[PDB]
């Protein structure tokens, strides 16, 4: 079955509304949630689809993907994401998949940060089970290379060079650890001396917030520029050699960059194309092997499988 | 209302059965549980009393208390606190309090891992909030003196030697992080030399567990005689000084110790002395401030207070 953005225009309507109310709220007191959702989603996607096998807990069948190295202390927002489903099961009962909810939720999450506004295609359900061992094999870690980067994204069917450069638009709000970055900053590829790619005023900077006997769980701003804000500056920043992590910088500094270059100056000099370009980009992923029909269940708690 | 050992002896007769069966199940994949589940128990009743305030989750009117130092990256087991609740609540709806069935899961564990069997006095009720100033204000510190310990405990109502020691005997299987004990292995109190109240040959045997530059979060077994069981064995190796943090070698060590030295000798020479008073120091913290009669809730899910 292919997925459709009026899927729940009859059974649920208001599920849109009720997913905005909520991360409004939430927005208040944690101005991060948008960013960890959205981030919540492009996991959930690229571990077996995006069918919310991410939200499921530990169990003694199968191991949690929480544990999963780029998940473990660091993914969050997962109480938030129990609050709407809640409210959704309370106006609707048994009718959003917690796939299809993180889905609004990833791009409400966008839409309120600043981003484009869109209807996502839905009608996905919910896996069964949980996949960690494959998603300790299937998340780009930040230490890869382009192309191992742009391998990562073709093993789950975005093979196109815009779908890696518009997706890592995402890190232009949400924070990152001081560990992830710790080699840029002092001891880059076995050399003892930071990263070449990176401005060496900024990396003052940030030597400053990752001090060297520090701590390494201490968050740094992914966009320098406007923190906060879903914009296009996460690419204008790359140009000034000033992408945070090393996959960032990549894009636009790597040997093999010849074919992202060209989209990441197009990008930053046009917020509609790369508006445009993230929109394409977010329903290809959105679209990676879902569960539809009579496939996986319409999950009533999206910790657990139902009984 | 005074709590009682037979308050579901007629409304859910099997509560305590569907406990056990939980966590037998859940010992096969995980052999550490039992030792979460009482530290659990431990943190919900130091702080407001056993209302399972720790077990709720973050929510927009107040912090969870998970996040709590002491707790945060180091408390665990709460899926399987949820698997027993909906199993309990599936036997009997909207009957037994998270709060119970958290004191209900304590004493089990003890039960299975080789310790005494009792029945827990019953009929405590859930909390409409978390704490969190509160728990990192009312939890102890493995760095607190002898002295601090004793006023930790009698800040809660319980002022005597004995719950200490006896209480402090929950060390007897569990783990303990490298980064808790980073201080007595390489420079205690500013000293740049080790606790010399740690046995040399245990010291070696630690610091090649808890290397200078190794990772912080590697974990270490509280008792080096028999990890998993529940014994008396915690006393034993305060005699040999190999108690493994600050707070439990204190115990026999410390200058103040007058009065917690015989206690200890009785305790490490008579697994009955140390069961018996385990099992009164266990009954009198399950007491610490209750909410009964019509005060607080049963909750439904115990993440959440009820609509
Ligand atoms: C190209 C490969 C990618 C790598 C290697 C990568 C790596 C990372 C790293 C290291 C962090 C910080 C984690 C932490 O400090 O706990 C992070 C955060 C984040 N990433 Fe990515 N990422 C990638 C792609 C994406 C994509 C495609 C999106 C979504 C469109 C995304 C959205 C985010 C957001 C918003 C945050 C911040 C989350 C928060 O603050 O809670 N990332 N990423
Ligand atoms: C006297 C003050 C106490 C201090 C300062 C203290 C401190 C600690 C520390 C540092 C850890 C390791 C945490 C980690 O590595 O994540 C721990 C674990 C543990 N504690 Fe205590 N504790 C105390 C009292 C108690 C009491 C009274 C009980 C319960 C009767 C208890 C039961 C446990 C258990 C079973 C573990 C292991 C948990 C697991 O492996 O998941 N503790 N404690
Ligand atoms: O965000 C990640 N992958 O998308 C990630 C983060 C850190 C380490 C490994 C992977
Ligand atoms: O277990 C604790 N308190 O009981 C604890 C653990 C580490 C740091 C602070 C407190
Ligand atoms: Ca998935
Ligand atoms: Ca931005
Ligand atoms: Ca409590
Ligand atoms: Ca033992």
């Amino acid at each position: 079955m292919q997925l459709t953005p009026t899927f729940y225009d009859n059974s649920c309507p208001n599920v849109s509304n009720i997913v905005r109310d909520t991360i409004v709220n939430e927005l208040r007191s944690d101005p991060r949630i948008a960013a960890s959702i959205l981030r919540l989603h492009f996991h959930d996607c690229f571990v077996n689809g995006c069918d919310a096998s991410i939200l499921l807990d530990n169990t003694t069948s199968f191991r949690t993907e929480k544990d999963a190295f780029g998940n473990a202390n660091s993914a969050r927002g997962f109480p938030v994401i129990d609050r709407m489903k809640a409210a959704v099961e309370s106006a609707c009962p048994r009718t959003v998949s917690c796939a299809d909810l993180l889905t609004i939720a990833a791009q409400q999450s966008v839409t309120l940060a600043g981003g484009p506004s869109w209807r996502v295609p839905l009608g996905r359900r919910d896996s069964l089970q949980a996949f960690l061992d494959l998603a300790n094999a299937n998340l780009p870690a930040p230490f890869f290379t382009l192309p191992q980067l742009k391998d990562s994204f073709r093993n789950v069917g975005l093979n196109r060079s815009s779908d890696l450069v518009a997706l890592s638009g995402g890190h232009t709000f949400g924070k990152n650890q001081c560990r992830f970055i710790m080699d840029r900053l002092y001891n880059f590829s076995n050399t003892g001396l930071p990263d070449p790619t990176l401005n060496t005023t900024y990396l003052q900077t940030l030597r400053g917030l990752c001090p060297l006997n520090g701590n390494l769980s201490a968050l740094v701003d992914m966009d320098l520029r406007t923190p906060t804000i879903f914009d296009n500056k996460y690419y204008v920043n790359l140009e000034e050699q000033k992408g945070l992590i090393q996959s960032d910088q990549e894009l636009f500094s790597s040997p093999n960059a010849t074919d992202t270059i060209p989209l990441v100056r197009s990008f930053a000099n046009s917020t509609q194309t790369f508006f445009n370009a993230f929109v394409e980009a977010m329903d290809r992923m959105g679209n990676i092997t879902p569960l539809t029909g009579t496939q996986g269940q319409i999950r009533l708690n999206c910790r657990v499988v139902n009984s």
